């Protein structure tokens, strides 16, 4: 593959022109008065989005060098979304700022490797100062606040997350799905519930709605699919002699085994229900042990020294009540030690830290929430499918933000935190004169986010930056109300993590990026 | 791959140009004096249609940006059809008006997101105002009127649909099909009728055309296929001893059981006929118990404590008569008390509301109707294929509209409803001056539909709009007579559902669309 | 993909230019002095044809808009052929005349949708005037005349068709095949005849050419091949005492069974012949019960309760005489008389009508004719193959025409019919002025066909039209002799069906076509 090489200011400029494109395209979505971008998709109708990394991911340039530039800054936006879920635009805006003033500094002839050392040092300091400005976010008031801001001033969304986090606890999981009507809807499930139906419609008890109810039943668990015919008599015969109902959770139940269970329950011999296991293998098998230890039963596996025909009443689990409908199965207050239950959650703590990243965290906490806490699901409503993609995207941002705000705390929004930490670091110096510039470049660049928000309002950024920098603490500019005031009192909150993350990531890549003396790529 | 990005008014102009194409092609079909669009098809001859959403779907533009714009408003036309089934054109016109006046406001430098907030609130208000103006549609005259209007002034369509709804009621199902002769025809099937043929042609009785008539028959139902063993004998011997012709409803009957069945009917000991069960596997089993309880029979299931070999003369139901032909099977009378049937009809009511939308509702309402009410079918009498395609489309259009008008009520036609609610919302204000403009852009755009129906007459739209705004109530312009009057007395009717829908949908995408500061797409 | 849209007079013209091409290529074949069009075929040599729809189907234009136009009018020509089989050209000229004057009326700004209503009212009115002017076609003189006219003044074709219709009855089928000798040949078969040969040639009786004559034979029907078990013979032992000649029609006859049949016939105990059944199962089996009841025999089926060895002498049918050859087998008179036969004829009546249309009715009427009436075949002949294809098309045209002329009656040819009803509709008016013009446009267009015929003679159409419009009754212009006179007495007759159809179909597409305000297609 024949390559093409460029040097010096020639190459830097080509790179910069590319970066500016990715950045200038992301910038328009910043802040409450920030605007929307349309991304063309071959697949279906276009996508309208205010989410920065969403726009960033789609940017690709024809000039190989400009492309390289943009493709490099596209990473700072992406790394933010995989970490925080908010601040992608903020992080991207910071990244651009560092590089512009940075590359300008190289044109001054200053040594770049020294410039990076200065920046990284200034950045390290700024993070510490942020750890200082960080105040804990606890009350559902603050939760609604960080949520409302990250949602672009949707108070319903903010209020919705605070309720969800409040009802199911901090361990409760929350998911975002497409809506039916035009209204947002909050669903809450307490206790253990998974999605599967009764295998035969004939299992319905007295209650209508297709509800099957079992009071103080026996639960049975199989690692394998049942099928055959009758199978398992000793366990069923023991439950019949016992005087209680049985619940069966297996890989599946084939028609022969189902029929014989149906005939016995129809005639009235023994009250019985049988339901399919939660998921495909290892999803299912893992969630039996979650389910097994909750109800104090023992999982019967073909992979160990036990089998279905040999079973004891002790292998069975017990619960107060169980409810099964066409799509759902529920276990009301099953009986297992709090010791054993907390044992399974503690084992998932080791499961919390993984290499799987996203979707690993969604399905892992899902098991945990079901075992201890409860689940919350938010249904986003819309008139049309394109508004749905916008509403749900604003909801996902707000969800990650509130979660992040909860754990790592909050600082004043409006990017005023960065502009404040920059004011605190003013007396900072480096090893050499060149390193000093790298430090100063960073502080000037921490102004960028605030100065960008104002510009999106079409107002003089120069004036607002001045009038905010003249003051101290949480005094800041409200872009929505277009008036100054206390950021914290006005409910404008940045999860500290998203602000910290945006700053760190942009500096890392931009620091490396201004060190470029050459660029190699494939020929057109 | 490599993309192309444009910003601001540069991009908006490109977007609008596209929108206008999609719209301008659709606009021409609006109103009674509106005209037809031709859509070329590679397979066969081209199609001539006045139906708006049909035209919108076919629009695709060469300029990548212009295309993106059009593809977005193409959605408002499509969502309209998916909701109401009428008002695709009107909704398209509204969007353009919103986008046109909307983008104009952004060019002024007003904040788009405030424009959107200003619009949706005005829209929300209009929805309430329309929902208030909606009046019940009951009398068959009114039904005939809205049907005729959606049919573009075809009285036969109005009078024909009104009769069908009048004969089988609100709940009767109506379907629309292609036809042989030139006159519209309405066929109605009473009692229980499902579509399947006799497996053996020798079952034919006196009546030609393959007619098989059976007096006081028996109904038998198999969850399973009855091909191989043909062991029902003991049940048959009981019925042969009774000397009655029965009806056999199974998954299917193979020639082995049939051949001996043929010979049995040939010899004369007992006349017997057998036809296939109505539906697909899970679907049919739901419709099997429905047929059994109608005739008072009991369903034979392999999933229950019964079996194919075990049945009694008592498990079969009785009917007055049954008629089986090449295509359809019929039971003219079943034997049962009104308590159990109306209960099962009441029980199917809960199955009626589901997620399954289309194809679910047709046969379900079909089943409910077959069990209690009746089914109605309308055959469209167009002469040729190019004339048939437009004719049938107007008939389906009118059907959804009558359906829509009945359930949610009707409002004054001629698009006069929107202009009327616009006058009622006149004092509506927003949070700031920009939001105020958003509201006015909405109200200003609500005149669009009427002035467009006028403009298609080649008459001054401004004058008619003014003189209509001069009046109140149902006062409006009649485009067919080209003179004014009362819209309701003149039988010009807008289903409240479609007008409300058309408004909401246009508002959704148009509101979102004017928020565009950038557009990203592929390179030519 | 990317589309292209044009509006208004811009698009209409493109549509028009297209229509004009399709028409102008068809026009030249109109009338006795009409000329021929050559259609190129890639595979073989070109085809020369006077058949109108033949030329129309081949037309495809490069400009997508013009193409759309022609492809739409290509349909009026196609529907004429699909209905009558004649009148295809006449219909096309009608369509062109209507469309041209219509667009002229639209360019005046008159409402198109009102124009369509005007025309159709005019068209519907004209049909009744035709139905009044329709006089019955009965005598073989008149039938020969309309056949001759549709044949382009070929008297042989008319008299030959007239001979066919008189001899074999109304139920007879008529076919057109390629010729051996330069001469046209009419072959007629009375009674029951099907095509299959004797499997063994040794069966020949007195008459040579392998002709077998069997007196009072016996009919047998088999769903099975007589291969495996040929020991079915005992029925023959009953036949050996009774008579020589029995005929067996089965799925097939194997060599071992044939061999034993040959030798037994060789000695002289009983002279016997055996032949295979004529057709495919579904069709042959349908024609099997036909032969059994014709001769008063009973069908033996393996799919029913009968067998190979089990037969009764009553199960066989009898005939006056039977003759069998290498190709065909024949039954002269049957013994089931009219009682069994017409019962089968009346039950097959419902099968005569269907949705299968062509291909099904071809051979179904074949079956019906064989049972009561007889089948007729016309051998069309020519010197060369290209002259044969034009010849066969005119024979098919004349064939379709006589069939159509018989059922719906005839009116004066030369298009004098249309121009005569046009004089009658002069006082017809619509609801508004635009509708009036549409009515006049139709009447103006009904003159087109006649003036076009004259134009093909290279004479002034205006002169003949006027001097023709001056007279009454059947007075018209004779294009062959170039002199005036009585159309019916001069033997120039139009089947009422073809003239009725041409107008209706031409009006259907032309009416819809002048409503076009827009056209969408793919980019070049
Ligand atoms: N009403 C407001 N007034 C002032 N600043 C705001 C307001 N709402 C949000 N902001 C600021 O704008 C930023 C919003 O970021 P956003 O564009 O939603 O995503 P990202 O954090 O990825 O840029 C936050 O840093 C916040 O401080
Ligand atoms: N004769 C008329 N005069 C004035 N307005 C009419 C008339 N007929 C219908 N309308 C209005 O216009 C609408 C019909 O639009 P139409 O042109 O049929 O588009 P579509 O076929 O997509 O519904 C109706 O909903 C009604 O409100
Ligand atoms: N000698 C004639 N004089 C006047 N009209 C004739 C004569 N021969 C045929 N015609 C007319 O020509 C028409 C048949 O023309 P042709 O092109 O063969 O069929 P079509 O136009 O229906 O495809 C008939 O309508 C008939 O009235
Ligand atoms: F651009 Be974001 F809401 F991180
Ligand atoms: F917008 Be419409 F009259 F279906
Ligand atoms: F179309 Be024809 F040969 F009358
Ligand atoms: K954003
Ligand atoms: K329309
Ligand atoms: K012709
Ligand atoms: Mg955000
Ligand atoms: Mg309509
Ligand atoms: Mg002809």
């Amino acid at each position: 593959a024949a390559k093409d090489v460029k040097f010096g200011n020639d190459a830097r400029v080509k790179m910069l022109r590319g970066v500016n494109v990715l950045a200038d395209a992301v910038k328009v979505t910043l802040g409450p008065k920030g605007r929307n971008v349309v991304l063309d998709k071959s697949f279906g109708a276009p996508t309208i989005t205010k989410d920065g990394v969403s726009v960033a991911r789609e940017i690709e340039l024809e000039d190989k060098f400009e492309n390289m530039g943009a493709q490099m800054v596209k990473e700072v936006a992406s790394k933010a979304n995989d970490a925080a879920g908010d601040g992608t635009t903020t992080a991207t805006v910071l990244a651009q700022a560092i590089i512009t003033e940075g590359l300008k500094a190289v044109a001054a002839g200053m040594n770049p490797m020294d410039l990076k050392r200065g920046i990284d040092k200034a950045v390290t300091a700024a993070v510490e100062e942020l750890k200082a400005l960080s105040v804990p976010c606890s009350d559902s008031k603050a939760i609604a606040q960080v949520g409302t801001i990250s949602a672009n001033s949707d108070e319903t969304v903010g209020k919705l997350i605070a309720e969800a986090m409040d009802k199911v606890g901090k361990e409760g999981v929350i998911t975002v799905e497409d809506g039916t009507g035009l209204q947002d809807e909050l669903d809450v499930v307490e206790g253990m519930q998974f999605d599967r139906g009764y295998l035969s419609p004939y299992f319905i008890n007295k209650p209508e709605t297709g509800a099957v109810e079992l009071e103080s039943p026996f639960i049975l668990l199989a690692d394998k699919k049942i099928s055959n015919i009758r199978e398992m008599l000793p366990v069923l015969e023991a439950v019949a002699k016992a005087g209680k109902p049985l619940l069966i959770i297996a890989e599946d139940v084939e028609g022969e085994a189902l029929a014989t269970l149906v005939v016995n329950t129809m005639r009235g011999i023994v009250k019985v229900a049988a339901v399919k296991a939660p998921g495909f293998g290892d999803r299912r098998k893992a969630m039996l042990q979650d389910i097994a230890t909750l109800t104090g039963g023992t999982v019967i596996s073909e992979e160990i020294g036990m089998e279905l025909e040999k079973a004891t009443l002790e292998d069975l689990g017990q619960a107060k009540r169980v409810v099964i409908n066409k799509d759902t199965t529920t276990i009301i207050d099953g009986v297992g030690e709090e010791a054993a239950i907390q044992g399974r959650v503690a084992q998932i703590r080791q499961q919390i830290e993984e290499a799987t990243s996203d979707y690993d965290r969604e399905k892992l906490q899902e098991r945990v929430a079901k075992l201890a806490g409860g689940v919350a699901v938010i249904k986003v409503g819309a008139a049309t499918e394109v508004e749905m993609k916008e509403k749900k995207a604003r909801v996902e941002d707000a969800l990650h933000a509130t979660r992040a705000a909860v754990e790592e705390g909050v600082v004043a929004g409006g990017g005023v935190a960065l502009i404040r930490v920059a004011s605190k670091l003013a007396d900072l110096r480096g090893q050499n004169e060149d390193q000093n510039v790298g430090i100063k470049v960073a502080l000037r660049a921490m102004e960028a986010p605030l100065r960008q928000i104002v510009l999106n309002c079409g107002e003089e950024p120069s004036v607002v930056a001045n009038t905010v920098k003249g003051g101290d603490g949480n005094y800041g500019y409200n872009a929505a109300t277009e008036e100054y005031g206390n950021m914290i009192d006005m409910g404008i909150l940045d999860p500290t993590k998203v602000t910290r993350s945006a700053l760190q990531y942009a500096a890392s890549v931009a620091g490396l990026m201004i060190t470029t003396e050459c660029m190699v790529t494939d020929l057109p």
